[PDB]
């Protein structure tokens, strides 16, 4: 098939600083840092995430940057750079506002139908993006969804991208088959959990139990703001059959129509009175913010 002509960018480790951690996890430590690039004038709020140093962790994190270096999208966490230190980090976008996971938690008082509905728009348009350049995430959920500001989402963890059984399809627990319809179902789980304002899916109930529960027909319940139109949707993503699964295209187009009258679509007590931070907000945007220009805007 057709070269991947992306472009590696190696960055010198005097180029960036690290301010302070964001988070620490499975996947190694996330830095909050600023990458000032050669004598560009400009400072570019940075994401740092760094691994003992073995050979092994070395080739996950590069298989990694492989794959988040190949993608270009709106709605995609691209790689802006790798450091070849003994360590080796990869250095990627800020999204100031975290995991969406953990947005939809701490700002359910605040989120309205508009933003629930535009992010799953957001989110279908990531991974119909992702299946033009025919990647299978095998990881997507709401965790792995980062929030640049609460109306612009992207999709990120590239570590499966070529084991969350709550999140998976029938096929992939029972039999390990991966397609982007199986990427479907963990939309449909992603959905879920932004509806219920972060619940855990199957909460209590052990990993080992969801093959058969799944099997025997017994699927997510109907989050108290979703109309029949919205759970049907979530629903029709997890058919046994992934062909009678909805395509990403359809989602997008699905989630699009009712964006445009969000009401009808979730009822939510105190809609539209809700209002969450926006760049036409009062210091919304540390040290010195005189030449600090976002990634997006950042192009070489
Ligand atoms: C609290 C917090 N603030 C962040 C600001 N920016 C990023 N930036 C990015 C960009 C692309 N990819 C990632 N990595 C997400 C990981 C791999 C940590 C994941 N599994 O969620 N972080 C991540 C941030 N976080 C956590 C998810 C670690």
């Amino acid at each position: 098939e057709a070269p991947n002509q992306a472009l590696l960018r190696i960055l010198k480790e005097t180029e960036f600083k690290k301010i302070k951690v964001l988070g620490s996890g499975a996947f190694g430590t996330v830095y909050k840092g600023l990458w000032i690039p050669e004598g560009e004038k400009v400072k570019i709020p940075v994401a740092i995430k760094e691994l003992a140093t073995s050979p092994k962790a070395n080739k996950e994190i590069l298989d990694e940057a492989y794959v988040m270096a190949s993608v270009d999208n709106p709605h995609v966490c691209r790689l802006l750079g790798i450091c070849l230190t003994s360590t080796v980090q990869l250095i990627m976008q800020l999204m100031p506002f975290g995991c969406l996971l953990d947005y939809v938690r701490e700002h359910k008082d605040n989120i309205g139908s508009q933003y629930l509905l535009n992010w799953c728009v957001q989110i279908a348009k990531g991974m119909n993006y992702l299946e033009d350049r025919r990647l299978v995430h095998r990881d997507l959920a709401a965790r792995n969804v980062l929030v640049k500001t609460p109306q612009h989402v992207k999709i990120t963890d590239f570590g499966r991208a070529k084991v969350p059984i709550k999140w998976m399809a029938l096929e992939s627990i029972l039999h390990r088959i991966y397609t982007h319809q199986s990427d479907v179902w963990s939309y449909g789980v992603t959905v879920w959990e932004l509806m219920t304002f972060g619940s855990k899916p199957y909460d209590g109930i052990p990993a080992s139990e969801i093959s058969s529960i799944l099997e025997k027909g017994e699927r997510l319940p109907q989050p108290p703001i979703c109309t029949i139109d919205v759970y049907m949707i979530m629903v029709k993503c997890w058919m046994i059959d992934a062909d009678s699964r909805p395509k990403f295209r359809e989602l997008i187009i699905e989630f699009s129509k009712m964006a445009r009258d969000p009401q009808r679509y979730l009822v939510i007590q105190g809609d539209e009175r809700m209002h969450l931070p926006s760049p036409t907000d009062s210091n919304f945007y540390e040290e010195d913010m005189d030449d600090v220009v976002d990634a997006d805007e950042y192009l070489i």
